C-alpha cells in the first residue's frame, strides 16, 4: 500500500498449537469446495480447498498428514449462493501435542460436521459481515493449527 | 450499493436471543472501561476510540443493575493494540451471557475480568485491528460482536 | 494491522499542486453535506464537509481561504440513498500557482456543478464500486490540492 | 451478501458505449504487456499478476487488428509498484478510445505509449495498490477500470 507491492488481508487465528510444516494458501475471492480428512480416535489429517478466483476454480495444494488411516470428507458448496457463516471445532491433546481435533462448517444452507473428535477446548468464529477467502496453518501428523483470511 | 461504508464484523459471542447498542467503526482503540461481578458476569462496557488522531468517547453501555466492579484499560495508543480477545459465555439466572473477558495486547495481558466458567471463546488476530464493538446489555452483557479492519 | 494500532484506508490523489496549510479530515462512514466556495475569476476557496459517522452527523472543520469574496455553495445530499459516483474538475494556474479551479460532483440522482472556472487541465474520478469517505489537502489563497479516502 | 469477495473499483476511463474483459483482483502486479500505434491508440493489454507469491499470467486481451508496437513493462516486484496511471482519451475513427498510457512507479516512469492528445486523465495513489484491470477492447482499448486494494 505504502510499503511494498503486496496486497494485505485481515487474518484471524491461529487456533491450535504454537509448535509440523507450515502452509499458506493465501487469499482468493471465495470458496467452492473443501476437502478434509479425520480419524475419530485422533484429529484432522488433511485440508485441501478449491477456491474461487475471479469467477473460476482454483485448486489449492493438498495439505496432507504424514500418516495414514483417515476418513475423507468432501464439502461441495452451492457456490456462490452458499457460503460459510461460522467455523467451529475443538483443539486438544493427541500424543502430547495440541492439535485441531474437530471441525464444523455452518453455511446459510446447511451444517457440515462435526468431523472428528468433539473433545477438548472449543472455538468458534461466527461472521456477521464478510467472507472467508483463504486458509493457512501447519500440518505434520495432524493439523496443528490454522488461521483464516477474511474479506468483504 | 448504499451510501454507508462497511467493515468485516465477527460474532456475536454470547446469547442468540437487553438493550442493543452499536458503536460502529473507528480508527482504533484508546481505552476500554468495563465492569464485572466475580459472582455473575460482565456489566458495563464503554470504549474511548480513536477517530483520525483524536479521542472519541463512545456511549456508556450500562447494566440495569448495580454492584459491579469498574475496570479501566488505558492502552498506549498507537504503539499498543489488542491482538487477542478471549472469554467465557454461560448461564447466569436463566440467560446465556458473557461471564468473562480478557484482552491480550502486544505489550500486556489484561484480565480475566469476571467468572471464567462456561464455554470458552477466543479471537486471535494475525493481521488487522479491532475498530468497534456492538452487542446487547440487560442485567449483563448478553452478546457482543467486533468490527475488524486493516 | 501488524505495525501500529491505526486503521488504514485507500487514498487517491492529490490533484492540484505539489507546493498553503495542509488539512486532513481523515476517514468516516459516508457523506451527508458538502460546503464549498468559488470565485468565477480564480479558483475554489473553501471546503467543509458534514460526514456520516456510524449513523450520525459529524461536522468537519471548515477549511477556509485567507482571502475574501468567494461565492458559497451548499450541497445537501439525500443521505444515505444519494451518494457521489464521480468527482471531476480542473486544475490550473492562478497568480503563478497551480490550484484547483473547478469542482463537479455527480451523484446517482443529480450533477452538482461545475463550480468555479472550467479552464486548465481536467481530472475525473469515476467510482464503479466503493464510496468517498474523507477528504484531505491544502488551502492557502485557494484550494491547492486535494485527495480522497475510498472505502467499501 | 453473495459468496464473492469485493474490492474498490475506479473508472471507467474512455468510452461510455469491443470485447469486454475482467481479470478480477489479485495480490499485485509483476508485469504489464501492452501495444500501441503512434498514429491511433492502445491495442493489446495483458498483465502478469502476483497471486499469493507466484506469477499468474492473465489472459491476453488483443485488438481485432494488427500493426501495433509491443511493449513489456517488467516491474521489480515486490519493491516496485505503480503509484500513478495517466493517459489520454479521444476520438479515433468515430470511437472514443484510450489513446495513451503512462505508468509511474516508485522507481521509474514508463511511457507515454501511444498518442498524447484528447482529454487527459490521471489516477495518483497515496495509499493502496492496483490489483486488477477490466475494460473493453475492439480495434483499440475502448475503456478500462482498475481494482484498488490495501
Amino acid at each position: 500500500a505504502e510499503q511494498s507491492g503486496i496486497s494485505q488481508t485481515v487474518i484471524v487465528g491461529p487456533w491450535g498449537a504454537k509448535v509440523g510444516k507450515a502452509f499458506d494458501d493465501g487469499a482468493f475471492t471465495g470458496i467452492r469446495e473443501i476437502n478434509l480428512s479425520y480419524n475419530k480416535e485422533t484429529a484432522i489429517g488433511d485440508l485441501q480447498v478449491v477456491y474461487d478466483l475471479n469467477g473460476s476454480p482454483y485448486v489449492g495444494q493438498n495439505h496432507k498428514s504424514f500418516i495414514t488411516g483417515f476418513t475423507p470428507v468432501k464439502i461441495s458448496l452451492d457456490f456462490p449462493s452458499e457460503y460459510i457463516m461460522e467455523v467451529s471445532g475443538y483443539t486438544g491433546n493427541v500424543s502430547g501435542y495440541v492439535v485441531v481435533r474437530s471441525l464444523t462448517f455452518k453455511t446459510n444452507k446447511k451444517t457440515y460436521g462435526p468431523y472428528g473428535v468433539t473433545s477438548g477446548t472449543p472455538f468458534n468464529l461466527p461472521i456477521e459481515n464478510g467472507l472467508i477467502v483463504g486458509f493457512k496453518g501447519s500440518i505434520g501428523y495432524w493439523l496443528d493449527c490454522f488461521s483464516m483470511y477474511l474479506s468483504l
